[PDB]
């Protein structure tokens, strides 16, 4: 728990990628 609490910024971009993955796949 304490380890991931600091890595939360690294995970923030990971789940956020599922939002932009639709853009690149849409134009492709």
């Amino acid at each position: 728990n304490e380890q991931e609490l600091l890595e939360l910024d690294k995970w923030a971009s990971l789940w956020n990628w599922f939002n932009i993955t639709n853009w690149l796949w849409y134009i492709k």
